């Protein structure tokens, strides 16, 4: 819907007033995309604290997966996210969820390489023996990537 299409962009564009009165008006939380996207998805990948905290306030489902299979988490664990990653696994993310090739969140800290959130994720239980598609421990794509830290922290905890 039209509605449905202004939240997605309020969201993507960090416009906290605009997401809380578009959903005030009967915009869907959970409106989806032409990607499979939801508002939620748009806001943690974007890096918007506030608007990924409004979300969650107001019913986002913290689980849902795009067309790749990536669910929010997934993408603040990619760009680099910290709180945010925090505040979804407060609200029950998946912390092992897997994307189309088997990525879980820990798979793409390790690939763009945010140690602090890797850290984060194997507090929360994130799998150090699940492999991608590609045959892939979080593990080997710190260390074919470059990664020495993650790749350092990783080898202590098998």
């Amino acid at each position: 819907s039209d509605l449905d299409k202004k939240l997605l962009e309020a969201a993507r564009a960090g416009q906290d007033d605009e997401v809380r009165i578009l959903m005030a008006n009967g915009a869907d939380v959970n409106a989806r995309d032409s990607y499979g996207s939801t508002p939620l998805h748009l806001a943690a990948r974007e890096g918007h604290l506030e608007i990924v905290e409004v979300l969650l306030k107001y019913g986002a489902d913290v689980n849902a997966a795009d067309f790749i299979g990536d669910t929010p988490l997934h993408l603040a664990a990619y760009r680099g996210h910290l709180e945010i990653v925090e505040v979804l696994l407060k609200y029950g993310a998946d912390v092992n969820a897997s994307d189309i090739t088997g990525e879980t969140p820990l798979h793409l800290a390790a690939q763009i390489g945010h140690l602090e959130i890797v850290e984060v994720l194997l507090k929360h239980g994130a799998d150090v023996n699940a492999q991608d598609k590609f045959g892939k421990t979080p593990a080997d794509i710190a260390a074919d990537n470059g990664h020495e830290d993650i790749a350092e922290v990783l080898q202590k905890l098998n």
